[PDB]
């Protein structure tokens, strides 16, 4: 069926994008979408429009669900779907020129088959391939050791939570860190550097690649109620070492839950 | 004898410890100090030992103030002084093997002359040399663009301030990130990636190198009351872009200050 051949083409596209991003940065251009903190650049747009055109030339029947376009349009009954976040970490890109990524994920009959989180700034490509595994620049990633929460660093956006449940999380974990790109905080979970990453209101594209990684590396990836996540619509989600999953959810839901209140 | 000859010696020594570090990671052991989360590893100790003997054997008159030994010897009087954080971000080293550095600073008659923040995991050596300037791997750094607080990412430890000032700092700024190693959160401010980094209780080695970087790149580095800092003792401190230093200190000192009880 081979996914290995499709992988080869995706990786070849990613090498071509390597040479293209420098000139996009060279003529960078910033705009805001819904508020002053919601950024898009020509980089985002151009990376996306280019995969779209790659998809049309090499995979004309395949559909695309991507951040910087209408997804009117995508439905529950579609055989070949690619979910794309062309730059996950746009705020990092613009403000830092560091700690953003490209997220790509291919779904066959709803089932994740290929996934890509490309940390362009560090030249590290994490990929996952149903049947072969998950890799970082080609070296095989393995299931990470067990981490109990009290031993684990954790990552979440603390601005978007009430401070009571932020505190309970600080008190229950080893320490707290933030990269600020869902892709990259998730890959830190995947490598056992963090015990868990939480995003309370992610988009489909912000989490699309992670499903396959979570599956192949024996991580947990769920709603904040422990349920399967619909990959088409987002959901408040968590990616977690298996040893600290229930505990984080329990804390998040305790005492009336994690939502702001003021 | 010249500053460049000293610099040449130190980079050379830093670069040769690339070869040592991986072996020490692979045989890594851990101990705690004043509580269970105040970690120290064989890597912290070996790196310090090896520098003390490098100093013994090149600049024998020179003294060493460093984290993993006593520094009862001192006085504002000691002519040639080195301050070293053999591993800044020991928790990160331990939990992640990423986002730690090595901090060195040379002080002649109390005046900063040479500084180093070595980001070993990414092989980025930041140095500062009075007379030549500041550099990352030989690529010269220049004073970063003006950053108002509301357009800038900030970095601090939210577990150790009262949560009202945490909230105000979130509210007033573009966003919050944390690397978790003072030297590295400090280099992100030097590169213009962050508007500011705060550490409410640094030891002298956690901030030694940053004085000169701050001087040469027109950063503001003060206590949380805006005063000069004694390199020999810590103080609660900020390193900041010029355009947001004042606003950040106002926010920290507002309403009885920043500690848990105010
Ligand atoms: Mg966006
Ligand atoms: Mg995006
Ligand atoms: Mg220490
Ligand atoms: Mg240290």
């Amino acid at each position: 069926k081979t996914l290995q051949q499709i992988d080869k083409l995706i990786c070849s596209w990613l090498k071509q994008i390597d040479n293209v991003i420098p000139q996009l940065i060279m003529e960078m251009t910033t705009e805001t979408k819904r508020h002053r903190f919601d950024l898009v650049t020509n980089v985002d747009k151009q990376i996306q429009q280019q995969f779209q055109q790659f998809l049309a030339t090499y995979f004309p029947e395949h559909q695309l669900l991507a951040e910087e376009k209408s997804n009117a349009m995508i439905t529950n009954e579609i055989n070949h779907l690619w979910i794309m976040d062309p730059i996950d970490g746009t705020a990092n890109l613009v403000k830092q020129q560091e700690d953003y990524c490209i997220i790509l994920a291919y779904f066959y009959e709803g089932k994740p088959m290929l996934s890509y989180v490309y940390d362009y700034p560090h030249k590290k490509l994490y990929k996952a391939i149903r049947g072969e595994g998950a890799f970082c620049n080609g070296i095989k990633m393995e299931e990470p050791p067990s981490l109990k929460l009290e031993d684990a660093i954790i990552s979440f956006n603390a601005q978007v939570m009430n401070l009571d449940t932020v505190q309970d999380l600080f008190d229950a974990s080893f320490s707290y860190r933030l990269v600020g790109a869902c892709g990259l905080d998730s890959m830190r979970v995947a490598k056992g550097q963090f015990g868990a990453h939480i995003n309370t209101n992610p988009k489909p594209w912000d989490i699309a690649a992670q499903f396959l990684f979570a599956e192949l590396l024996n991580l947990k990836m769920t709603t904040l109620d422990g349920k399967a996540i619909d990959h088409l619509k987002g959901a408040p989600f968590i990616i977690s070492n298996k040893a600290c999953h229930e505990t984080v959810l329990k804390i998040l839901n305790a005492n009336g839950g994690y939502q702001k209140y003021r």
